[PDB]
């Protein structure tokens, strides 16, 4: 919904998406409490926008690391985590 919400749950996460190694459990919930709440398509593209500027935020991390993370958490996304995603494909 707002992206206040997004680097909130995502923050758990800078350790992972920094130094690589398996993310922690704070990162893995924080990654599926931002999949749960984005639940219409709407909600998803925010959500996508949202992820999009903070890794303008953080622009020079991979974005290869990023996308380790829903297979390493669990969930499969429906969009590759990578800093050009087009969300309007969603
Ligand atoms: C590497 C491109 C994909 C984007 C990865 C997720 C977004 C970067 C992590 C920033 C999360 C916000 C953390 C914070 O601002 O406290």
């Amino acid at each position: 919904v707002t992206c206040g919400q997004v680097d909130a749950n995502l923050a758990p996460c800078v350790p992972f998406l920094t130094q690589g190694g398996e993310p922690g459990a704070a990162c893995c919930s924080g990654v599926k409490t931002l999949n749960g709440n984005a639940q219409s398509p709407d909600d998803r593209k925010t959500a996508c926008n949202c992820i999009k500027a903070a890794a303008n935020r953080y622009p020079n991390l991979k974005d290869d690391a990023a996308q380790s993370l829903p297979s390493k958490c669990g969930i499969s996304l429906n969009v590759p985590i990578s800093r050009t995603i087009n969300c309007d494909t969603i």
